[PDB]
DNA sequence: TGTCCCTTCGCGTCTCT
DNA sequence: AGAGACGCGAAGGGACA
């Protein structure tokens, strides 16, 4: 391995060729995702208790083990699991996908016994539940977030006039601990002197870094205001994303370029700055505003729609890119290319649809204009691929038409929507008499999966929402409003009556 | 060279309707 | 139904052993 020894690199190699074998079967992905985050001596670990990781009381998966072991001091976290996972679970209640959950970040081993240790006096004595415990816990850092929401829970509820959920909600990030302490000091300066509200305190500070985006908003928000005439909702909207930090120093940097120089609005360029990555997307938008509508290619509102997402500047560069091949070669307007870029993933969109454009269309059946509308939501590698796998079984199995396959692969979340429908059509329609046009029809929206997961849950185990719902109703309410319409109905059958 | 903690970027999914 | 919100993994950096 590194230079202390040599050729025992062998020895190494033979026990990630062991593992390949059986209890684990682990394949090359996962042996490569274990060495590249929890190192040689995880990848030992994994390799030493493999047996004890796998049955005994814990009866783990390989998914599992992989997830606990890939992260720095993995080892320790494999060590640790063996030894708490059963007292958490029989003793605190929690399953055991959250003691992996906990245990699947850098650092596992303390976030484990930091649990053990705080959950009852958080729960009782703060009145927390165990999933908010398991949520504050589930992060680098864990052991800090979970001690310091136990002392500052107190103070943030009765001299700052929080919620409980919403110091949970600023804890359970990474740098949990330096979020919740950076608002215990400036939320009183961020309302009384720059004029914001609680509630938008906690946006900016309820991501990843946020104790970075508090500290700058506190340091930039007037000259971003008196100097360059943005509004304070304007200047929270970029703050409240994971990286806030880094998109309000590159708004104010970029702003006044972007405006003269390039002819965009300022609602253009926050609009732009308020994703994750907002200072990356800043950055690619100048650099490329110009050859994107060169030599023909795209009015400036399309860059500005294509760069408005989480990972703009990978949206953009592979639009760049793909552009011209996939208007000539496969026959697409760029009005589509265009719409497959504008979401989230644009990037992993684009080249799916390259590689799978004219692979579907084949082996399928599909046409062209079927195979941009899947593509043309968020998650659209994630559909397409799924639709690759799954329409076969799909149509011939469970015997659905192809152009209903398409009409549940053609909304974000596809894939859970067709996973789940494959998984749940059987028990809706046999054992509950659903035809599967309206199963059809429930998973054909966004949070498909969801509202069959709920609808199912009704059906199944008569929850206590009384019979007066029959079963077009749930499925008329399931369509309208997914989880969110069943869950609203029955928390008002509990008080109502 | 491992372990812990923190920050940023990006991808995927669901809610609000 | 498009915008805005949720979750979570990968990766990189710093501190300390």
């Amino acid at each position: 391995m590194q230079w202390s020894g040599a050729r025992a690199l062998e020895a190494l190699l033979t026990v990630a060729g062991e593992l390949r074998g059986p209890p684990l079967q682990l394949d090359t992905g996962q042996l490569l995702k274990i060495a590249k985050r929890g190192g040689v001596t995880a990848v030992e670990a994994v390799h030493a208790w493999r047996n004890a990781l796998t049955g005994a009381p814990l009866n783990l998966t390989p998914e599992q083990v992989v997830a606990i072991a890939s992260h720095d001091g993995g080892k320790q976290a494999l060590e640790t699991v063996q030894r708490l996972l059963p007292v958490l679970c029989q003793a605190h209640g929690l399953t055991p996908q959250q003691v992996v959950a906990i245990a699947s970040h850098d650092g596992g081993k303390q976030a484990l016994e930091t649990v053990q240790r705080l959950l009852p006096v958080l729960c009782q004595a703060h009145g927390l539940t165990p999933e908010q415990v398991v949520a504050i816990a589930s992060h680098d850092g864990g052991k800090q977030a979970l001690e310091t929401v136990q002392a500052l829970l107190p103070v943030l509820c009765q001299a700052h006039g929080l919620t409980p959920e919403q110091v949970v909600a600023i804890a359970s990030n990474g740098g949990g601990k330096q979020a919740l302490e950076t608002v215990q000091r400036l939320l009183p300066v961020l309302c009384q002197a720059h004029g914001l509200t609680p509630q938008q305190v906690v946006a900016i500070a309820s991501n990843g870094g946020g104790k970075q985006a508090l500290e700058t908003v506190q340091r930039l928000l007037p000259v971003l205001c008196q100097a360059h005439g943005l509004t304070p909702q304007q200047v929270v909207a970029i703050a409240s994303h994971a990286g806030g930090k880094q998109a309000l120093e590159t708004v104010q940097r970029l702003l006044p370029v972007l405006c003269q120089a390039h002819g965009l609005t300022p609602q253009q360029v926050v609009a732009i700055a308020s994703n994750n990555g907002g200072k990356q997307a800043l950055e690619t938008v100048q650099r490329l505003l110009p050859v994107l509508c060169q030599a023909h290619g795209l009015t400036p509102q399309q860059v500005v729609a294509i760069a408005s997402h989480d990972g703009g500047k990978q949206a953009l560069e592979t639009v760049q890119r793909l552009l011209p091949v996939l208007c000539q070669a496969h026959g697409l307007t760029p009005q589509q290319v265009v719409a497959i870029a504008s979401n989230n993933g644009g990037k992993q969109a684009l080249e799916t649809v390259q590689r799978l454009l004219p692979v579907l269309c084949q082996a399928h059946g599909l046409t062209p204009e079927q195979v941009v509308a899947i593509a043309s939501n968020g998650g659209g590698k994630q559909a397409l691929e799924t639709v690759q796998r799954l329409l076969p079984v799909l149509c011939q199995a469970h015997g659905l038409t192809p152009e209903q396959v398409v009409a549940i692969a053609s909304h974000d979340g596809g894939k859970q929507a067709l996973e789940t429908v494959q998984r749940l059509l059987p028990v809706l329609c046999q054992a509950h008499g659903l035809t599967p046009q309206q199963v059809v029809a429930i998973a054909s929206n966004g949070g498909g999966r969801p509202a069959l997961e709920s609808i199912v849950a009704q059906l199944s185990r008569p929850d206590p929402a009384l019979a007066a719902l029959t079963n077009d109703h749930l499925v008329a309410l399931a369509c309208l409003g997914g989880r969110p319409a069943l869950d609203a109905v029955k928390k008002l059958e509990h008080h109502h009556h």
